[PDB]
């Protein structure tokens, strides 16, 4: 717990930091690349904190709608819808529609068994980009022989996208031991125009080295036919958190995002960190604006 007097302190600071720098908040979001980050779905009792709860009933179109308005008026341009799996609601491209209304960026990050039913509906909705979340397991049971492939389902996505109707990404779990087939999979998915976001997992100290180097080779080596652009392979770099928060936040050493963005989960919680839950606010009926902006201000406190 903080006291409102530390928030509105910290709040103050922020503020105040900006006019030093004579900044605006919207200049602050597009300086950071700062983008909303909506949870339209939440799971259930899925380790290291609490349990998770199904989806808010105001978690709907209609505020998803006042929320997105609102970040707009902050300043943001990009939306992302998220959460446990947002592809498990029907309604999904209702909330791609309500988005498109606001801003041209509107995102999925999605587990993907979900896309062939919803492909058609998401692109009719004007969907701009797909982030698929992989898992090794499927990877190997697409694939034979030991090595990785693209598993069935995401096939028809990869060519819409290829075809231009919408950015899609890969993010790529890549364990110590699979090095090797990770570095060979980069081909198929750069050949078909699918950039890709390797990250590592999981005594002995993970070989990050050999990681950096297959990206640059892959990205070297990249391909693609019909005189396209192939897919980009990248992998983020580590930073440690600096904002006027981050000196005396007791989880600054779990502090790893590097993709920072205001988040509001699906139950109406307006977050500004993922690693801790001290600057968390309420979704309100009333003055969306001021709170919606608030957040923001605290979104940005992790690098100046
Ligand atoms: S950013 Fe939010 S979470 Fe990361 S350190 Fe600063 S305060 Fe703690």
């Amino acid at each position: 717990r903080i006291p409102q007097e530390k928030r509105d302190s910290v709040v103050s600071e922020i503020e105040q930091k900006l006019t030093d720098r004579h900044q605006t908040l919207a200049d602050a979001i597009r300086e950071r690349e700062l983008y909303f980050r909506m949870s339209v779905v939440g799971t259930c009792n899925l380790f290291c904190h609490n349990e998770g709860a199904p989806t808010s009933g105001k978690m709907n179109a209609e505020n998803a709608d006042r929320a997105i308005a609102a970040a707009v008026r902050a300043g943001f341009t990009r939306v992302q819808l998220t959460g446990g799996e947002p592809l498990l609601r029907q309604d999904i491209d209702d909330f791609v529609r309500v988005a498109r209304r606001h801003v041209d960026d509107v995102g999925v990050t999605t587990n993907g068994t979900y896309l062939p039913k919803r492909l058609d509906a998401l692109v009719d909705a004007g969907l701009a980009r797909i982030h698929v979340s992989l898992q090794t397991e499927p990877l190997e049971e697409a694939g034979e022989n030991g090595a990785w492939g693209i598993p069935d389902w995401l096939l028809p996505t990869v060519e819409r996208a290829r075809s231009g109707a919408f950015s899609l990404r890969f993010n790529l779990p890549v364990p110590a031991d699979c090095l090797d087939r990770a570095d060979a999979f980069l081909d198929l998915l750069t050949f078909n125009g699918v950039d890709v976001k390797v990250f590592s997992v999981l005594e002995g100290a993970y070989p990050l080295e050999r990681l950096e180097e297959i990206v640059e080779q892959a990205n070297a080596r990249a391909v693609a036919p019909a005189g396209k652009r192939p897919g980009e392979v990248f992998i983020r770099g580590f930073r440690p958190p600096s904002g006027l928060r981050c000196g005396t936040c007791r989880d600054a050493a779990r502090c790893m995002e590097q993709s920072h963005s205001l988040r509001l989960g699906a139950d109406m919680k307006f977050r500004p960190c993922l690693a801790t839950r001290d600057w968390d606010s309420w979704f309100t009926e009333e003055d969306l604006d001021a709170t919606v902006r608030e957040a923001a201000l605290l979104a940005l406190d992790y690098r100046w």
